[PDB]
C-alpha cells in the first residue's frame, strides 16, 4: 500500500507512535517519507547483505528474520515479510522497539539527516486527527 500522508499520520496515532519516546508524530511521518515515500512494500539491500523492509526501513541484522542474512538477530521476533504489510502494526510495533534501543531516532539515518531539527510539524499539518 502507498498511504498518503495523512492517512499514515492517523494510522500512525492510532497505534500509538504519537509522541512515543516523545517523538511527535511530524517525526515518525518525516521518517517515513525519507526512507519509503510511504509505501509498505519498499525494501533495499545493504552493502553488508542485510535488507531494510517496510515503511520505516527496518533491517534484519537485528529486527526481523528474512532467511538470508547471516549473523543476524531478529529482536522484534517477526520475518520481515511482516514488514511489507498494508496493515502497519508490525512495522510500529517492531519501530517502537527500535526507538527505545539508545540513540532513539537516530537508528533511522535518513531521520537525523532529512527530519532532525526541521520543523516537522509540517507533515502532519492540515490533516484531522
Ligand atoms: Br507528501
Ligand atoms: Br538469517
Ligand atoms: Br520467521
Ligand atoms: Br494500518
Ligand atoms: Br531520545
Ligand atoms: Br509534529
Ligand atoms: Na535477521
Amino acid at each position: 500500500k502507498v498511504f498518503g500522508r495523512c492517512e499514515l499520520a492517523a494510522a500512525m496515532k492510532r497505534h500509538g507512535l504519537d509522541n512515543y519516546r516523545g517523538y511527535s508524530l511530524g517525526n515518525w511521518v518525516c521518517a517515513a517519507k525519507f526512507e519509503s515515500n510511504f509505501n509498505t512494500q519498499a525494501t533495499n539491500r545493504n552493502t553488508d547483505g542485510s535488507t531494510d523492509y517496510g515503511i520505516l526501513q527496518i533491517n534484519s541484522r537485528w529486527w526481523c528474520n528474512d532467511g538470508r542474512t547471516p549473523g543476524s538477530r531478529n529482536l522484534c521476533n517477526i520475518p520481515c515479510s511482516a514488514l511489507l504489510s498494508s496493515d502497519i502494526t508490525a512495522s510500529v510495533n517492531c519501530a517502537k522497539k527500535i526507538v527505545s534501543d539508545g540513540n532513539g531516532m537516530n537508528a533511522w539515518v535518513a531521520w537525523r539527516n532529512r527530519c532532525k531539527g526541521t520543523d516537522v510539524q509540517a507533515w502532519i499539518r492540515g490533516c484531522r486527527l
